[PDB]
């Protein structure tokens, strides 16, 4: 074939010249040396990785037994919580601590705000992502839904000036709540000027400064008429641009050009549920794409700057223009063939993750040819999904260990992103940040991982509520309040981030500003958005909601409990009448046609995808996950028949096919089913949805995407 032999692994030739030949060189790691430290990590790894996964099969095996071995009403939960705690699934919890991880940027222990989520094989949305610090709050108004599209002020092929000028006073009343005047307002702003350190806004009477001066951060060009104003509230930038010639400029009453904001602080650069990366060519151009930001010469457009100001007392500095990046590794499940051994298996996948992209990472941490692209502290950052438990959380820092020795790096080098998705860690999750104590940088929580998990998890138990239904079960609150609970119990604050889940209806901007400010009114110094516009946006919050403050008042408070937190999703007796119940179906039907189409056929893993009320969702592979069980749980204890599934699949096919009409490239499902590889991949993640590990969906999907790449070779 065409692999590299080294000692027990077969590499990928295409995997094996990506590193020798981009990767290594500049990380003065020894590429002999390299190699056989990855087949000795692989190698001593492998057993314990495989040990894990099988652990998670025989306790879910043993939870499926409890609830098919009783036929009482409501569940015992005293007894329930006895039973997880016998069989090793509820772990104690340990005394209190402080986590102790050093050499953080300061993005992540201090910064609060929005953080972008991109699909690292996509290097426009990758570069989109990491260019998206600063964004013009103006073109974030006037663009979206957040002004009103109300007669007369709505979008044409050209500038309105009725909407022009409702975008200018949202944003002078955004200016007055965040950064206020001694006296009036900034609607009334005529001119800025800095006189000796000190920033004047002419009102038209009379003049005045800030009625606290230390927000004046800075400006550009000269104190006397500045080009710019810098300000900053909480933490984060905000930079009034002054240009009277400009086409909004003209019209202004104190010649503002526009109002940009420090958005996206930090981007996870995406290698699991938001990519479709099925081998080894799929691997390496994700790779490929993550060591052109590290070494900052990535092209598709480039990567910005960083951006120079002029102190308010008259010296110099500049600010970081790009956001702060992360790497998102795939978790524990999946193997894949870039690498194979002498017998022919798949080497797992997260081993090789941590291995490539912490390799190809080392190019951040210098001189991009400029200044150096990311980490000046020194850190590399990995966020680790889907992880069950303690156990599997000292195993990924057991992983970034040995992984730090073959590299050279000084221990604790490799950061780790806890993400709280699976149960088993929700109610061990004290535990699990213990286990990372010292390279723990966030945690984070999310509505559709954790559901699927939640789903499939009680299985056994009867049917579950509608997926609507589960964003507001108690289950579900409660794992959120855990979450946070957990962290600043954990000494986050300051520290560490404590995240939260996406807005995925991308086209819906006023509902999530009027929405999303919930979250960090409940301690989240982060949260997840689909596009630099959302994370403008978004960073509207953060100026409103004092997250510090808001963390520092939930200190030591216990807001959810144990029983709290094992609250099944049960439906009640005889819940919904028929019309709901085909409705359920279609919904969940349409969910994952829309999406599977798109990952089988194209290898998009990300996307604006038309739900079945044509509302655009952003959804990553978790959203198959919950729909696949959901109507596998509804199979299962006879809540619609397979008929149901099959006419739903078959209503629902025709549907996604004219809802990708945009797209030339694209090939409908509807009428021929049975020839259709994605319409059979949607099929399959339905009736063998229950018997998938953990309701995975990585397995069937891997399989139908390569089959489909195997028809189209011929
Ligand atoms: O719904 C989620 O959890 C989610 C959505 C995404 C996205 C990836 C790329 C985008 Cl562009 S949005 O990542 N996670
Ligand atoms: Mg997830």
């Amino acid at each position: 074939t065409d692999r590299v032999s080294v000692g027990n692994l077969r590499i990928a030739r295409v995997l094996y010249d990506f590193v020798n030949n981009e990767a290594l060189p500049g990380t003065d790691i020894d590429p002999d040396s390299f190699w056989a430290g990855v087949d000795k990590v692989v190698a001593d790894l492998t057993p314990q990785n495989q040990a894990l996964l099988n652990a998670r099969d025989e306790l879910q095996a043993q939870i499926d037994k409890w609830h098919r071995r009783r036929v009482i009403e409501p569940i015992d939960m005293d007894a329930y919580r006895q039973f997880l705690t016998e069989i090793g699934y509820l772990l104690p919890e340990p005394d209190d601590f402080t986590i102790t991880t050093s050499g953080v940027d300061a993005e992540i222990t201090t910064t609060a705000g929005p953080q972008l989520v991109v699909p690292v094989l996509n290097a426009r949305f990758a570069l989109n992502a990491a260019n998206a610090r600063w964004g013009s709050l103006y073109d974030a108004l006037y663009g979206t839904d957040v002004i009103p599209e109300t007669d007369g002020a709505e979008k044409g092929p050209t500038y309105n000036k009725v909407r022009g000028d409702k975008v200018i006073a949202y944003a002078r009343k955004f200016l007055d709540d965040s950064v206020p005047l001694s006296s009036g307002s900034f609607g009334d702003a005529t001119g800025f000027t800095v006189q000796d350190g000190q920033l004047v806004v002419a009102l038209p009477d009379k003049s005045t400064g800030l009625a606290n001066p230390g927000q004046f951060a800075g400006y550009t060009g000269a104190a006397e008429s500045p080009t710019s104003v810098l300000l900053i509230n909480h933490g984060l930038h905000i930079e009034i641009l002054i240009d009277p010639e400009s086409q909004v400029g003209t019209t202004d009453r104190a010649g503002v050009k526009d109002v940009i904001l420090e958005s996206a602080i930090t981007t996870i650069m995406d290698f699991e549920d938001s990519v479709a990366a099925v081998d080894a060519a799929d691997k390496v151009l994700g790779y490929r794409n993550w060591l052109g930001l590290n070494k900052g010469d990535l092209a598709a457009r480039v990567l910005n700057r960083d951006r120079n100001y002029t102190a308010p007392g008259g010296g110099q500095f500049t600010l970081p223009g790009r956001s702060l990046m992360f790497v998102r590794n795939v978790g524990h499940l999946m193997t894949n063939d870039a690498i194979v051994d002498t017998d022919g298996s798949e080497v797992f996948e997260g081993i090789m993750d941590a291995l490539f992209t912490g390799l190809i990472a080392i190019h951040g941490l210098k001189a991009s040819d400029g200044p150096l692209i990311n980490s000046r502290t020194g850190s590399i950052y990995i966020v680790k999904p889907k992880m069950h438990g303690p156990a599997e959380v000292a195993f990924t820092c057991e992983l970034f260990s040995r992984v730090e020795d073959v590299l050279g790096l000084p221990q604790n080098t490799m950061k780790i992103g806890i993400m709280d998705e699976e149960r088993r860690t929700t109610v061990n999750l004290k535990a699990c940040i213990k286990a990372a104590a010292d390279r723990v940088v966030f945690i984070n929580t999310g509505f559709l991982d954790r559901t699927g998990d939640e789903i499939h998890t009680s299985m056994e138990a009867g049917p579950m509520v509608r997926k609507g239904t589960m964003k507001s079960q108690p289950w579900i609150l409660a794992y959120e309040d855990h979450n946070v609970d957990a962290g600043l119990a954990a000494g986050f604050s300051g520290r560490a981030q404590v995240g939260k889940g996406m807005w995925t209806m991308t086209e819906l901007m006023a509902d999530m500003v009027e929405t999303k400010i919930a979250q960090p009114r409940a301690g989240a110094s982060t949260a997840w958005v689909p596009s630099p516009t959302a994370a403008t946006l978004h960073a509207l919050h953060y100026h409103q909601v004092d997250v510090a403050a808001v963390q520092q008042g939930l200190a030591g408070k216990r807001r959810a409990t144990i029983e709290q937190l094992l609250t099944i999703p049960l439906a009640k007796e005889l819940a919904w009448a028929p019309d709901e119940i085909r409705e359920e179906v279609d919904n969940n039907c349409q969910s994952i046609l829309g999406y599977v189409v798109r990952w089988v056929d194209q290898g998009v893993g990300a996307s604006k995808v038309p739900d079945i009320h044509d509302v655009a969702l952003m959804e990553d592979r978790a959203t198959l996950r919950i729909s696949s069980q959901l109507l596998a749980n509804w199979l299962r204890h006879g809540v619609i028949t397979s008929a149901d599934v099959r006419a739903s699949l078959e209503r629902m096919a025709p549907l996604v096919d004219r809802q990708n009409a945009g797209d030339v490239a694209y090939r409908p499902m509807a009428p021929n089913f049975d020839d259709s590889i994605a319409f059979l991949a949607a099929q399959e993640l339905i009736l063998s949805g229950a018997q998938q590990p953990n309701g995975y969906t990585e397995p069937i999907l891997h399989r139908r995407r390569r089959e489909f790449k195997a028809r189209a070779a011929e």
